[PDB]
């Protein structure tokens, strides 16, 4: 048993609910929460500007020392940093920005990166400004993620889609 509410269960390990992820994570306090980050953890606008304003710049300010130190990370990437007031921990998770021209393909291995985390709250890797279709990083996530995942999707209409053509 853990704390995540109203969720709708999609599969054996996924869930799903209309939720603002700052709130969702403010109140939960999950283990981890997973950010849409990219490669320069610039937090500047998508759900990662919104976790970032939530920190007070904190993520950033931490974020531009990680860099600093150990350079980008990759697409398909990602890395652990702390959670500050949102979670124990952040996994910094760059999806493929299709805005940018990145490979979809990349958004499996991606996903893969949450099966090293036994339960995350998660937005849908490269939905949003990252250009990508959410139905498909639906399927992905299904058939990608093996650990307990709990998907926070800010928009109630898009929630109502992803649900309604789930199969
Ligand atoms: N998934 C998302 N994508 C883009 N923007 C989002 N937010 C939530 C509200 C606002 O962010 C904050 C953050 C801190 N204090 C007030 C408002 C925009 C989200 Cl939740």
């Amino acid at each position: 048993v853990n704390s995540f509410s109203g969720y709708l269960k999609l599969t054996d390990n996924v869930y799903i609910k209309n939720a603002d992820i700052v709130e969702e994570a403010k109140k939960v306090k999950p283990t981890v929460v997973v950010n849409a980050a990219n490669v320069y953890l610039k937090h500047g606008g998508g759900v990662a500007g919104a976790l970032n304003k939530a920190t007070n710049n904190a993520m950033q300010v931490e974020s531009d020392d990680y860099i600093a130190t150990n350079g980008p990370l990759k697409v398909g990437g990602s890395c652990v940093l702390s959670g500050h007031n949102l979670a124990k921990h952040c996994l910094h998770v760059v999806g493929p920005n299709v805005n940018k021209g990145e490979d979809i393909q990349l958004l499996k291995s991606a996903y893969e990166n949450f099966n090293q985390h036994e339960v995350l709250l998660a937005p849908l890797l490269s939905a949003g400004i990252f250009g990508a279709d959410p139905i498909h990083s639906l399927r992905v996530c299904v058939d990608t993620v093996r650990t307990n995942v709990y998907l926070a999707v800010f928009d109630k209409n898009l929630y109502d889609k992803l649900v309604s053509s789930f199969l």
